[PDB]
RNA sequence: UUUAGAAGGAUUGCCGUCAGGAAAUUAGGUGCGCUUAGCAGUGUACCGCCGGAGGCGG
């Protein structure tokens, strides 16, 4: 999977990543997302 | 004080045609049922008498 690619990349991604963006280092993003936070209730949660 | 509180599933319909189950057989030898007993609520409810339903004599 291409997330298994961007733990540890192989170029196999990065040789095909490169050619068609040229962004690559920002896709890069995907890695240190930021967690879920509960902030608020309303009427449709139990 | 409940994974709280809410809810219209609905209308219609052609399953059909045909057909060889069949041949063979050894269920057999034994055997202690057996002590005791009272059928009935009285064995029936009969003649009359008053008296417009309820009563009284033998």
């Amino acid at each position: 999977t291409v997330m298994e690619h961007l733990q540890e990349d192989s170029a196999e991604l990065r040789h095909e990543m490169e050619e068609l963006t040229d962004k690559y280092d920002e896709i890069r993003g995907i890695l240190n997302m930021p967690s879920m936070q509960p902030y608020r209730t309303n009427q449709f949660i139990k």
